[PDB]
DNA sequence: CATTAGA
DNA sequence: TCTAATG
């Protein structure tokens, strides 16, 4: 957590680069187990060799380990940090539509800059366009204070179209976050469930609602279960407009909310931990269902849920307010 | 780990 | 169809 940090961060930095800047899935996959193991070790690794004893740590990772150690720095690390091409790549990727293949691509195209990207808007697809269009507003945070107004509105329209609509503003927000990076709506409807062969419109209805009303303003990505876009808060009696926010609406089968519901809200560790427990408590949890174990090794049969509580009632835990779902 | 775009 | 990018 700190006695081997440098070895890990040095290492991720090492992974990360092979990933993106180069096609080294492997080497990249390399720095990652290693950077994970050394992450675990209880003692200060004082040498490469020591380190090398570990699993996943061949001649390779060790080498850099010693250099890191001796000297407060690394060459490879110093060189990339310096590498414009590669810098470019890290940069472009900040672009909501651009991933590794792209960035590497424009880069070879000669587009490395934000500006460069503007000059060639044509080269960018719809996503990459919006992405290019709300770059400043993509990077900023969504004050809960805004999350606040934002949630309301959306619950506002949803109830409107249909009163049988259940949605929730899942995530860190849900969990008190003084700030959130984007809004996330987990939506269901009784007439939608595992089998009852859809009703895309079930999704589509709201989409159009939030639209007609202006809140939605663009479309990043629409599907019949997974909407992905942009939104905005009605700029008041002027002088203070709102910035552009990402947002994502998603349809779910009444019969699998609470999990999914439980499930997104995290925290990342709260999930895993409540989850581990469930193993003891003879159960099987996952984003959509909870299943009771069977000695044979594994078992099937998704228990019936009704609200967050049911999941809990089952593994015999303390109902936890999302509030304190931090871990 | 699943969905959507898009070519 | 597959590949890509997001969660
Ligand atoms: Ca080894
Ligand atoms: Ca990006």
């Amino acid at each position: 957590e700190t006695l081997n940090g440098g070895i890990t961060d040095m290492l991720t930095e090492l992974a990360n680069f092979e990933k993106n800047v180069s096609q080294a899935i492997h080497k990249y996959n390399a720095y990652r187990k290693a950077a994970s193991v050394i992450a675990k070790y209880p003692h200060k690794i004082k040498s490469g060799a020591e380190a090398k004893k570990l699993p996943g740590v061949g001649t390779k990772i060790a080498e850099k380990i010693d250099e890191f150690l001796a000297t407060g720095k690394l060459r490879k690390l110093e060189k990339i940090r310096q590498d414009d091409t590669s810098s470019s790549i890290n940069f472009l990727t900040r672009v909501s539509g651009i991933g590794p293949s792209a960035a590497r691509k424009f880069v070879d195209e000669g587009i490395k800059t934000l500006e460069d990207l503007r000059k060639n808007e044509d080269k960018l697809n719809h996503h990459q366009r919006i992405g290019l269009k709300y770059f400043g507003d993509f990077e900023k945070r969504i004050p809960r204070e805004e999350m606040l107004q934002m949630q309301d509105i959306v619950l506002n329209e949803v109830k409107k179209v249909d009163s049988e609509y259940i949605a929730t503003v899942c995530g860190s927000f849900r969990r008190g976050a003084e700030s959130s990076g984007d809004m996330d709506v987990l939506l269901t409807h009784p007439s939608f469930t595992s089998e009852s062969t859809k009703q895309p419109k079930l999704l589509h209805q709201v989409v159009e609602q939030l639209q007609k009303v202006h809140f939605i303003t663009d479309t990043l990505s629409k599907g019949e279960t997974k909407f992905m876009g942009v939104c905005q808060l009605p700029s008041k009696n002027d002088e203070k407009e709102y910035p552009h926010r990402r947002i994502d609406i998603r349809l779910i089968p009444k019969d699998q909310y609470y999990c999914g519901v439980l499930y997104f809200t995290g925290s990342d560790i709260f999930n895993k931990n409540m989850r581990a427990h469930a193993l003891e408590k003879g159960f099987t949890i996952n984003e959509y269902t909870i299943r009771p174990l069977g000695v044979t090794g594994v078992a099937g049969e998704p228990l019936p849920v009704d609200s967050e509580k049911d999941i809990f009632d089952y593994i015999q835990w303390k109902y936890r307010e999302p509030k304190d779902r931090s871990e």
